[PDB]
């Protein structure tokens, strides 16, 4: 008769279960909690840099411009024998009396070089106080002022060598530059001078480093400098500075040490600075700059920073005034100000806030912001931030994803746990679909009370099922089957099984399943890797699934994976357009400097 | 009689509820939509930086050697008395008419030095032409020529100062750098010249700043250049200036300003760069750098910018050639190219596309790319482009992870409110397993239509609770108790009750529970922590959950976390690296150099 | 009679459906698997960058301060008419005997100045061996010895020009650095020197860069210098270098070039360096400096590298040294060393390993390990490592987000498939409300056997529809409605329709649902936009949703976005802050130091 017209399906014998085999579900699991949450402290931050900056200061250069040459005269020229410079140090008496009092030069110099006391005249002749005129236009420097604008030469004496005296009295405000540990500096003009810019007589500023003659410094109280070109004298008193060099006199205005440098710089102020415990260390996190800090629990001394006068300072001035702009009505200051030294050297100054409307903590967090409190070196700051961004990165994605599939971790839970409910009444209703689903494999099913039984099927071959034609009972009409009536054969050669037709492609041993006849009835009945379709009781035709229209059950979720990327090097400038931006290469200049004798003349021919 | 084996739970006596309470499922809820999305505009950039790079050229110089020299003689040696060395500038005359005609140089200099007109010999002897030899083998270094090799020194006169004159005429080609704004240069000897490297005639280059005399320049049209080395004549004609310095003259082909110079340097060109408006600014978005620039929603014009000739020409030529490579048949250009200035002090060229699929957006997005149209300074360019890179980085998986999120919220939402309609069927089959999971605690429902009526449960102590050995109905047989018989009490000094074991270890108060007896009727019965086994209407044994195989109806979904992690700060070639890379450092030597006094002599000394 | 109270609902007619429309649902899906996932070598790493550290050694200089000065006397004064002064190389021969061996120099000095021997005498008498007396007190220097603390000048002579010549014999130790290709050097002092400092005779060293002539070199076997200031000989015996310059003489221990120099620089080790390949790349991951390295899946040659021997060399004494830390019992080296080449221009040594618990590979993987095995330059290393950092994190984030979404992808579809089992049990309880949900739109439905037919409804405005009072059946008492009896119209002025409410508003057109009447009979049926109450079959009143506690089948999610976040350009020092911290701008000093004549004289003037 007839066969499955869809070939691509298993056919089951489905027994009865005994009750030798018996499950239960899995009852419903604890599900994971919402973890309590990190605690942040809200505050301002300072946040301090190593200081790399040199220490600058105004000055003022006294010397003078000594030239002697030496001519030779012919028929009829000229010829310099020699020129012979040298920088001659203004004594301090002329410097307060000539220049600083009317502003006026000496015409001679006097002063001590190789040992002995020479003595030049401008002009060769003698003594004569000259105005000290501006020096000539010149871009991007300072004020100058010099007395003479021409070298003097010996007059014309027809084969002989005569001798000619200049001398130009020059003052130049310049700026001077010292570095850690301030025991020396440099003048623009690219002269060091070896004693600490911070060397008087005042408070105990006497025992800085000098390696001069005590007679070559001199500081004056109540100096009123007098403008060279204004002619203008100074309304304020200034203690004033000058030391002689071999080669000239450094003027300055005398300030204290600890007031005027630092070895920290303040780097960025932070509005909101949110502290976090978090594995016995500290995080500070700005939301600003997106930096995230680590440092221990514990806070730095500032007793131990060498020269930090400004860091306490600096630090209470801005959060003061941070407070004020942001915070002066709506928190509390809890505590004095704290500092921490971060990872990359970087010093946090920090001022906890608590909120007006949680005030009651204060007390309880007063107390534990006192336990920080701390109980002379340099501290070094890396010149890469992007470790304590990329931090601040990461941290903050890693608890935005693990918060989200957390909850959704429990929101699966607990979904699982409530249709547990659904999954025990359906059993009822179905038990050989619902076990079959559950163990994963097709079984037969009956609920034994309140487990269930289970039995394995029979896999029948397709080839191997024929479906009768008809479902209508001869020996007794008025009544008709529900489902089709089958015949099959567990082996390809044994004998025919009188069967019946079940719910996914089961071959039912019991024809049972009977129901009153009615008019019009068409069904559609699963059959191999199709359905097979009667009509009144008689057998129509088979069909493919193809053939009926589809509607889901499934809730779409559409997930795409973020894909791979690389990053490349990329750099703004390069090490080398870095090097490559100084106008002058000293390094360059003195290699050249150096090999000219060797390209150009002869250092080893010895003539006789 | 027989008491509950396993003590570890609670059973529950469930009254029927009147309708006192009620309760109703809440409806389906509105499901969360996906954003619309942010739309991109194709385009190719030009990304540019701050120039930082010097004006750099070719220059010549054209000098010579006068050195005079004073030596004593004795028995029998000589000593230089004195040895006086000077740089003398060849006038415009001698190298245009004996280098550049011949490639011969004067025996002779005549300068002027301290305002006087000086003139020397070489040898002491008079004129004398001297070809210019090449400068010796010196790696490293432009050519040179020179026209001695040798030091004139005065023939042996016992007991006498005798001097000799000697004049090296030398010509080295040097390289020049000039930095903004452009006024004045550099040698690479180390040179400095006042002057701007475009001063000359042609055009209004004469408006150049200098700081010499205008008979010290000269600028030659059609110089013909003769190579000193090969004796070759320039078949260019160039226009080449002449500077006489104090010390030299340097000569070099002028060209104009503009053409040659510019305040911003082409830094990367970008295929595909993508422009989407968001939050009231632009983001230019690179996938092949991975950067992200922020910038205005308006154009920054170049008019504003100090010689920046180059960007307009430079930015075109990037983006036709890239255009007819990448774009020359599937995209259009849409608007002249953009400027926008990006946060960082980055300028970017921006050239809009238009997909030619949708050219039907052409004239509605021409005019938008209009409206940004712009209706002289120097910008600043950081060196660290991180901030960028952090940006795209993490625009890029924020992007993702919230898209993906709000897939599940969405699917999870549909989920929720199509099981509604499984929950809804499911009540009217076990409405106090379904009411219970509903509210959370143990009730008693009870349908009264389309709501739920809800009544509380009472707990019964587990060793209160008796179950019967016999499930046989004695007064009528052929009929049977389908779940066992149970006698309890509420209280433990209170009396018993008759009652009927019910799922979930409810205590029903009926007995009427009853179908007709089977053989072989086994069942397993929910009682306190484990089952009761029943076998034919006969109490068996108690038994615990572990005694029967457990199935499960859950999916399992397995999330883990993402751990913390550490960025320590890592470093390339630390600042202190970067400075030691330096060959010399000016400071270290002119540190030692000045000491040397210090160190070797006296200079607090007078000898009389 | 009585409409509706609340008209914010629709009502539908659904009759039964024939045939003529029929659906499935939809069979379970496959569903996705899991990626098999990336497989990671363990090993140890040395990650290599370019050498930009000059080669860096002690050096001493021999030299001797020739000065002669030429005095005027006058009345009563004194000025020096000249100072000459020159450095004078000290021979090989006073160095080694009158130095190095008694600690004393001579007090004359000759040499080759400007192709002459010129011959000086200290004090202007004749040869005397003068102890070498350590140098005056100066921080920060090495060691130096003079002979003399004056200058001489001669006796006075009334109008007369007298000389006088002094020598100062200078020993000073020096620091000497050089740059690749090292075929030159310089001295702390800042004199260069044309020569390779591996030039010798030992080996084949005497192939090095020289520029001087041969006799200015001498080198000592077996040297035993003595410290000038201890008296104290060397018992160690070292080879000596001695290099005449025109202006000095250079001494350092000479040493072979290779076992010196690299352009190489150990970077980091890495304990844990997991290889991973992906892409026809390799990916090198740290996850202690949080870096990860793209390389090609050859090995980079060491003998493309010039001067690298220090690599080789440090990569094994590093990677011994750990592996005998960590790994010396859990692990197995498999094969010698790797070296590849990393973007970046990163060298990258690395050391393959093996758990000893998985030790049946090696052999498998040995093999591998062996084809990666390679079959003169300079690598060039950017400064910046971010991008290998941005790598990283991004790797890792990607890799976890990935992951987890694909689990959970899984697990959705596994749901949806097993629900199934639910919707088609489901569907036989109430075929009506499962059609609509899984369709869309509210049908009328009936199975068909294995497959559900399906009919549209039919709307009906709320308005008009009407409910009876009453539900009791006055034909037959003891037999009552199950829900009310309605009354309606499709259209607003067509007729009257006897029906039945049933449920979810649906108007049943049989009045066939009849229960047996009972006491208490209290029912709340939904009807509009709320539920109408009945009490034993009459007619009660209307209500509201609102008016019926709510209690929810739905399991709350919730999931929040991960916000926009701007990270701004943030720079811990600035490119003008580095520049800045030089003490000395050699280009400043250079620009006022040239400028000087022009601010303070006249060039342009002569006289006559
Ligand atoms: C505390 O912060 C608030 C923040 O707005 C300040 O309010 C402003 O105060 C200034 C001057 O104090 C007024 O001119 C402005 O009009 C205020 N802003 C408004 C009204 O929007 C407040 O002043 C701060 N308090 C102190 C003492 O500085
Ligand atoms: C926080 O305190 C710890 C103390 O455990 C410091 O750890 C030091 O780490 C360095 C580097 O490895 C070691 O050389 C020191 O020996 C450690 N100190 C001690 C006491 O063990 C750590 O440096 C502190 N953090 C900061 C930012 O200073
Ligand atoms: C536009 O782009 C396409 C991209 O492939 C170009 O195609 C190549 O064109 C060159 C020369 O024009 C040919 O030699 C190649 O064989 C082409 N590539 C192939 C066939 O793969 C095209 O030429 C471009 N158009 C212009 C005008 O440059
Ligand atoms: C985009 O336009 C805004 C105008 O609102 C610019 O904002 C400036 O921001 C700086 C820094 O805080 C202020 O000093 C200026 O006063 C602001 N300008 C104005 C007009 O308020 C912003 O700089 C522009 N973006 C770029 C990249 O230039
Ligand atoms: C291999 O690694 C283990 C790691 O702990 C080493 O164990 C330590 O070894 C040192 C000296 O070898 C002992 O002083 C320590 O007490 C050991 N640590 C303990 C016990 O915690 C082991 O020594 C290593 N092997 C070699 C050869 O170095
Ligand atoms: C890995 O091997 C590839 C070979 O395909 C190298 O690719 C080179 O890439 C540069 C830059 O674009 C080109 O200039 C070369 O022509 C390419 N080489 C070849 C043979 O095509 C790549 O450089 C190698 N990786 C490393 C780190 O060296
Ligand atoms: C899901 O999205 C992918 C790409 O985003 C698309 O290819 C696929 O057709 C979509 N499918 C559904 C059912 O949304
Ligand atoms: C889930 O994964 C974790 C680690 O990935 C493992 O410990 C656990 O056994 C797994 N469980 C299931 C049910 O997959
Ligand atoms: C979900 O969380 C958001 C913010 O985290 C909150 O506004 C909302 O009330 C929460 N709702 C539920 C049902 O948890
Ligand atoms: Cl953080
Ligand atoms: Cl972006
Ligand atoms: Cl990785």
């Amino acid at each position: 008769d007839i066969k499955a017209e869809n070939t691509d399906a298993n056919f089951y014998v489905c027994p009865p279960p005994t009750g030798a085999t018996v499950v239960q579900f899995e009852q419903p699991r604890r599900c994971p909690t919402r973890p309590e949450g990190q605690n942040y402290t809200e505050g301002i931050a300072v946040v301090f840099k190593e200081n790399i900056a040199p220490y600058k200061f105004k000055a003022t250069m006294y010397y003078k411009d000594v030239t002697v040459s030496q001519v030779w005269f012919g028929h009829r020229y000229s010829q310099f024998m020699g020129i012979f410079e040298d920088r001659a140090p203004v004594p301090f008496e002329e410097v307060i009396d000539k220049i600083n009092a009317k502003g006026v030069c000496r015409s001679t110099a006097k002063y001590v070089r190789n040992n002995l006391e020479t003595t030049a005249f401008h002009r060769d002749d003698h003594e004569t106080d000259m105005e000290l005129k501006p020096a000539n236009a010149a871009t991007r420097t300072s004020r100058g002022w010099h007395t003479t604008d021409l070298k003097y030469n010996p007059s014309r004496v027809e084969a002989f060598h005569r001798y000619g005296t200049t001398v130009n009295c020059i003052v130049e405000e310049v700026d001077a530059r010292s570095v850690y540990p301030y025991d020396e500096f440099v003048l623009a003009t690219g002269d060091f001078v070896y004693m600490s810019p911070f060397y008087g007589y005042r408070e105990g500023s006497h025992t800085e480093h000098t390696s001069y003659a005590a007679d070559r410094f001199k500081q004056v109280d109540g100096f009123y400098a007098r403008d060279l070109t204004t002619k203008a004298r100074a309304t304020a008193p200034t203690t004033r500075n000058l030391l002689t060099t071999p080669k000239f006199t450094v003027a300055w205005d005398w300030v204290p040490k600890r007031p005027s440098v630092c070895t920290m710089t303040k780097w960025q102020e932070v509005d909101e600075m949110l502290r976090s415990e978090y594995g016995g260390s500290f995080r500070f996190s700005s939301d600003a700059i997106s930096t995230t800090f680590t440092t221990n629990l514990t806070e730095y001394p500032l007793s131990r920073v060498d020269l930090g006068d400004c860091i306490g300072k600096d630090a209470r001035d801005a959060m003061d005034r941070i407070f004020a702009r942001r915070y002066n009505a709506t928190h509390i200051k809890v505590g004095q100000p704290q500092y921490y030294l971060a990872n990359g050297g970087f010093l946090i100054a920090y001022q906890p806030l608590l909120s007006n409307t949680l005030a009651e903590l204060y007390v309880r967090e007063h107390l534990r912001e006192q336990s920080r409190k701390p109980p002379v070196e340099r501290i070094k700051t890396t010149s890469s931030i992007e470790f304590a961004r990329l931090q601040f990165t990461y941290n903050h994605i890693q608890r935005h994803v693990n918060d989200m599939l957390g909850r959704v971790a429990i929101a699966w839970c607990e979904l699982q746990n409530h249709e547990l409910t659904l999954w025990n009444e359906a059993r009822k209703l179905n038990p050989n679909t619902i076990a079959s689903v559950t163990v994963g494999r097709r079984v037969s099913a009956r609920m034994l009370g309140d487990v269930m039984a289970v039995s394995t099927c029979v896999p029948v071959a397709a080839d191997n099922v024929i479906v009768q034609n008809s479902m209508r009972i001869s020996s007794r009409p008025g009544a008709c089957y529900s489902r089709p009536l089958v015949s099959f054969r567990y082996e390809d050669q044994g004998p025919l099984v009188e069967g019946q037709l079940g719910e996914n492609n089961e071959l039912r041993l019991t024809r049972d399943a009977i129901e009153p006849c009615t008019v019009g009835h068409r069904r559609y009945f699963t059959f191999g890797g199709g359905y097979v379709y009667f009509e009144e009781y008689a057998y129509s035709h088979q069909l493919s699934r193809a053939d009926i229209t589809t509607v889901s059950t499934f809730i779409d979720l559409n997930i795409t994976m973020l894909e791979d990327h690389e990053f490349v090097p990329l750099e703004v400038y390069t090490r080398h357009e870095i090097k490559d931006s100084g106008l002058l290469d000293y390094t360059e200049v003195q290699r050249r400097n150096q090999l000219h004798d060797l390209r150009f003349a002869d250092i080893d021919t010895v003539i006789h």
